[PDB]
C-alpha cells in the first residue's frame, strides 16, 4: 500500500495505492466513522465489484450497514435527475450526518457521489472507490465534485474533498481496452503541463502501459497522483494554479457537449483537446516543433484521438468554449503550453487569430 | 448604516442594518466583484424591489451589468425543480465564476440563491438582500442554504457564507402584518436559547413590534443578527454549538412537511414548535413553569400560533422528525430549555415519555 497524501490541512486525507487493496477491509473502515453506508454504483461495476465493496464494509464488521443505489452506466446520466436517486435512496433509508457514501465506479459516479455527499444534509462524509484508470490518475483525486447541464460540462457541482481514496489496481483488470487508454490522456497532460521527466518516462514506458503491466500502471498512478495532491494542496480551489489540469479541456469539454454526451469517452475528448492546444501553442510562437512531434506520438502509441470528430463545427466550439469555468468576467483564460517541456501557462492574453486557425484548422467545417 | 460582522477568517463579511441602505448604492457595489450579476427574486417581490436593486447595482457602475431570474413564490417551490431555473438562466447567458448572485427576497429565496449560487459552477459569488422579517432576523445570516424534499425540509443544500448582508428596514412596509408576525418566533428564540436580557426586551417591546415602530424593529434585528453571527462563526458548520438554532424546529420542520408546504408559515411553523419544545422540558423537570407561561404568552402577543395544526398527528411528527438534520446514527437529539430564562441544552438523552407526551398533548390523534 502506497500514500500519497493531500494535505488540505484539517482536511487532508490520504490516497491508498496497490493491489488487492478491496481485500484489506482494515482501510475502509478506518475512514468510516458512523454506522451507517451508502454504496453509490452504476450497473456495469455493481455486478463486479459491489458485494466484494461491501463484502469488505461489513462481513468481517459487524456494526456497519451497507446500502446501495445502482444507477445507470453512462457520461450521459451525468445530470441532475440521476442525481436525485442518491438523495432520494438515502432520505427513503434515513440515513443522516453520521453516514458515508462510498463512490464505486469511474469518475461518472465519483463525481456524482462527491455531489450527492457534499449536498445531502449539507454534507456528510464520502470515500472515492475508482476503478478506471482515468479516476485513478484523475478523477478520484481533488474534491471537484458534480454534473453536466444540457450545455456544457461539469457547470453544477461543489468543492468537496474525501476522507480517503482506495485505489486497487486489480479492478483495471475488468476494464476494457478503450477505457484503460482513455484514462492515459490525463497521465500525459501531468507531463506536458508540470512533469517533464515524467513525460519523458512515458515515452519509454507506453508500451507497458498499454499492456497493463501492473508495476507500469502502479507509477502513472502514483506519480499522476503525486501531481495532482500537489496542485490541490496548494490551489484547492482553483484560484490560479489549479486551472492548470485542464489543459485540452476547454476544447475536450466543446467536444463532449458537442459530439453529444458519451459518444467519445472523456479521455478520449482529452487526447484530441491536448493536440489542439499544442497546435495553437505552437501558432503563437510559444513551442518548440519537437514538443509538437512529442505530444502526437505518445498520444498515438496510447491509440487515443488526435483531431475532434469530424462533425464537429469552429461554431459548437466557440459557443461552448463560451460557457468554460475559465471564463472571468467575459473573458475565455485557457491553458496554454510555453517553453521547455513540462512549462504551462494559465492565461487570457494570447493573439485570438491563433484560436482562430486552430480551430478552422481541426474542424471540417 | 449598522454593522455586525461574521468572523469566518479570510471568508468573514459584513451586515449591514438600517433605513434607505437599497439607496446607498455603494454597499451593494463594494460586494460585487465582476462585471456581471443575476438578481434572484420571486414574482411578489420583483415588481416591487427588483427596479430599485437593479438601479443600485448599476447607477456609477458602468461597469456592471444586471440580469434577474423570476422564481415563483411559495415555500411549495423550495425544491430542485426550480432552483433549475436559476441555473438554467445562468448558463444560457453564459454566466461565470466572477459572476455574483443577488438573493431578492424572504428565507425562500435566500436559502435557494445561496444554494444556487454554491453550486453554480461549484461556488459563485453571492450577497444577500432579505425583505422579510424572518430573513432580516434568521435565514440571511449564517450561510445555511439548500432546498426541501418531499419527505423533509432542507436536506439538501450547503453552508455557503454571502459577500454581505443588507437589510434595508424599508422593506417592511410593504410586507403583510401575518408574514411580519411569523419573522417574531426567531426573535423570542434567541431570546429563549441564549438571551435572556433580549428576551425580558421583548417582553416590553413586543406591542411595538407588532405596531411596526422603526426603533424596536431595528433593534431586534440587529441583536437578533449580533446572537447568530456570534454562533455562526464559532460553529459555522454545526459541530456543536449552531445546532442550538433550532429550538422548537424538529417540531417544526415536522409541521411544514406533516401538514403541507407553505400551509403555514415557517414563523407560525416555528411557533407551535417552540411551544412544544417547552412543554417537553417543563415535563422533563429541566424548567420552570414561569419560563412554560412566559414563553406562551409572548408568542401570543405576536398572535403566533401556540398549538400545531389540528391535523397533524403523534405519527407525522415521529416520522418527519426522524430525518431532522439533529439525528446522529439514528438518535434524535433535540434543542429543550434547561436552568433559568435563556439557557439550553442540545442533547440525546432525553426520557422518550417526555416526547410523546408532549406529542398526544398537543395532537388530536
Ligand atoms: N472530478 C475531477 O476532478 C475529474 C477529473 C477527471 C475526470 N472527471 C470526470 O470523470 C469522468 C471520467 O470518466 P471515466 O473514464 O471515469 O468514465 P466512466 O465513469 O464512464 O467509466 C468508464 C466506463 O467503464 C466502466 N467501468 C468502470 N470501472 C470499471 C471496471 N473496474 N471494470 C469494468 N468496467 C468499468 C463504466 O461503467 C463506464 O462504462 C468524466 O465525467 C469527467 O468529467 C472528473
Ligand atoms: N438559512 C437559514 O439559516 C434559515 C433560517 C431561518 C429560516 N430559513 C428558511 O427561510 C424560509 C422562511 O421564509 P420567509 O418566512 O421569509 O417566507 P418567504 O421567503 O416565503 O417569503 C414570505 C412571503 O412574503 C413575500 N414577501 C417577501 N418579502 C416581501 C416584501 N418586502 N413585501 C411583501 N411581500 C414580501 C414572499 O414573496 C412570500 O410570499 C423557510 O424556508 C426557512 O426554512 C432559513
Amino acid at each position: 500500500p502506497t500514500i500519497v497524501d493531500v494535505d488540505l490541512g484539517d482536511r487532508s486525507y490520504p490516497i491508498y495505492i496497490g493491489s488487492g487493496l478491496l481485500d484489506q477491509p482494515d482501510l475502509l473502515q478506518r475512514h468510516v466513522h458512523g454506522k451507517r453506508v451508502l454504496v453509490v454504483t452504476n450497473s456495469t461495476v455493481a455486478p463486479i465489484y459491489l458485494d466484494k465493496v461491501v463484502g469488505a464494509l461489513t462481513n468481517e464488521n459487524p456494526n456497519v450497514s451497507v446500502e446501495s443505489v445502482i444507477l445507470p452506466d453512462g457520461e450521459k446520466y451525468k445530470n441532475m435527475d440521476t442525481l436525485m436517486k442518491v438523495f432520494d435512496k438515502a432520505i427513503e433509508s434515513r440515513l443522516d450526518r453520521r453516514c458515508t457514501f462510498v463512490a464505486l465506479g469511474g469518475g461518472v459516479i465519483g463525481d456524482m457521489c462527491g455531489y450527492a455527499a457534499a449536498s445531502f444534509l449539507r454534507g456528510v462524509n464520502f470515500i472515492q472507490i475508482p476503478t478506471t484508470v482515468m479516476a485513478q490518475v484523475d478523477s478520484s483525486v481533488g474534491g471537484k465534485t458534480g454534473i453536466n447541464h444540457r450545455l456544457g460540462k461539469n457547470l453544477i457541482g461543489a468543492f468537496y474533498q474525501p476522507q480517503c481514496v482506495l485505489i486497487d489496481t486489480d479492478t483495471l483488470n475488468t476494464l476494457p481496452d478503450r477505457e484503460l487508454a482513455s484514462g492515459l490522456a490525463e497521465v500525459v497532460k501531468y507531463g506536458l503541463i508540470r512533469d517533464a521527466n515524467f513525460f519523458e518516462w512515458q515515452e519509454k514506458n507506453m508500451p507497458a502501459l498499454m499492456a497493463r503491466d501492473p508495476s507500469a500502471l502502479a507509477y502513472a498512478i502514483k506519480r499522476s497522483c503525486e501531481n495532482k495532491a500537489e496542485v490541490v494542496s496548494l490551489d484547492e480551489k482553483e484560484s490560479g494554479l489549479r486551472a492548470t489540469l485542464n489543459l485540452g479541456h476547454t476544447f475536450g469539454h466543446a467536444i463532449e457537449t458537442g459530439f453529444g454526451y458519451g459518444q467519445w469517452l472523456h479521455g478520449e475528448a482529452v487526447a484530441a483537446g491536448m493536440v489542439m492546444a499544442v497546435d495553437m501553442s505552437y501558432r503563437l510562437g510559444w513551442i518548440d516543433e519537437s514538443i509538437v512531434n512529442r505530444a502526437h506520438n505518445i498520444l498515438q502509441q496510447a491509440k487515443l484521438p488526435t483531431a475532434p470528430p469530424e462533425t464537429m463545427t469552429v461554431e459548437m466550439f466557440k459557443s461552448v468554449m463560451a460557457v468554460d469555468k475559465k471564463v472571468a468576467d467575459g473573458l475565455l483564460r485557457l491553458i496554454l503550453l510555453k517553453g521547455p517541456l513540462g512549462n504551462c501557462v494559465f492565461t487570457g492574453d494570447y493573439d485570438r487569430k491563433a484560436l482562430d486557425e486552430t480551430l478552422h484548422a481541426f474542424c471540417k467545417s
